[PDB]
């Protein structure tokens, strides 16, 4: 990008992924001049990992600057962000890494050397380490699961392909 | 539908249309058992908006894939300032056997409720005010007006996705910031190709 090789790392459970996440990634990419945003579904932080992976693949497929990595899922065991960053650094060693996730998740992970590996960006609804406010994050995976539980439509909260994956695999019923 | 023939009427300026609007229409359709939602881009405002045809076309682009959404020209072709009374009369004439459910933003519905002659609107349609998070009615006259209304005549529904606003979209466009995932791809491209907020 304009500020050198930079890579977003969008950590999350994504159960399900939705337009709030996609908007957040898109915004964070623009603000920090990122070349790409790798979505990394957590292995073990909840639907099976293959579902969360495929929903993320379906959702990001059409964007040339988004991709999905299985590094946390394929590692096995609990998911640590130091391992995610190590793996992604090994793949893109000439890029500066920008780890992006929900601000609340980011408030907990800091319970040290993580800052040697990456810059951290916390996203939330409004109200080194940077906080970015995203109005579309009023959409949440919790509402999405409840709507699916109650048989209410998910249209326009997420890509059609993800609306259909959730319905076809009966994910939250 | 499950409670009879019902048509959603989704009234707005739509400058631009966004996923908020589309989520709102989809949710109200489900909540009120509506067979169809007709989007009605507004004509002249009561303020500078993009030309009516742009707003018409973004709305067509955005609703095309949905079998239950359509777009009407009745307000853009009437001319003068848009009165929802005229919208409803026109749509009533066109869909004589449907109960109409006029749906718009809660703040706009309050303005409609402030207009002299509001009573005759409820002879033509039921009303749904869609609000975003943090919405509060701060009008004691309008609050008392709600008590004049029959059961199910007016319903308020909070839609988290209406945090996305047309005002924020126009600002993002003005600031060369991406609109991806706030609105359908076709609408992002329309805005860019017609250079709407430059
Ligand atoms: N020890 C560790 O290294 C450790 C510990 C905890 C978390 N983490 C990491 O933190 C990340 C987040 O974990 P999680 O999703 O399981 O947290 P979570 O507890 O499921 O969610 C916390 C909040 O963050 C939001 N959120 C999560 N991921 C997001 C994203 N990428 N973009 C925007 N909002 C997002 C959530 O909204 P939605 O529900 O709508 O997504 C929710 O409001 C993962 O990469 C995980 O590996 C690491
Ligand atoms: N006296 C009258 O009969 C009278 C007077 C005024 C308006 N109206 C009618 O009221 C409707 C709204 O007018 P407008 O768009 O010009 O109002 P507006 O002032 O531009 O909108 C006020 C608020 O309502 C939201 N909103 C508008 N239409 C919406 C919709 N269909 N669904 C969800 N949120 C919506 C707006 O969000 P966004 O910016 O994101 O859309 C904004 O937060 C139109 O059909 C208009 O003809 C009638």
């Amino acid at each position: 990008g304009a500020m050198g090789r930079r890579l977003g790392v969008m950590g999350g459970t994504f159960d399900p992924i939705h337009y709030g996440h996609l908007v957040a990634a898109s915004e964070v990419a623009d603000l920090f001049d990122l070349d790409e945003v790798v979505f990394v579904p957590s292995g073990q932080p909840v639907s099976a990992a293959e579902h969360r992976y495929l929903m993320t693949v379906i959702a990001t497929a059409s964007n040339p600057r988004f991709s999905v990595s299985r590094v946390d899922i394929d590692r096995g065991g609990p998911t640590y962000t130091k391992d995610t960053l190590a793996d992604l650094h090994a793949l893109h060693p000439d890029s500066e890494l920008y780890f992006t996730t929900g601000a609340d998740a980011l408030a907990s992970i800091m319970s040290e050397e993580l800052f040697e590996l990456a810059r951290f960006v916390g996203v939330s609804r409004p109200g080194a380490l940077t906080l970015v406010e995203i109005p579309a994050l009023a959409i949440s995976s919790t509402d999405c699961r409840q709507r699916a539980e109650q048989s209410r439509p998910l249209w326009y909260l997420m890509p059609d392909g993800v609306v259909q994956y959730v319905s076809k695999r009966r994910l939250y019923t």
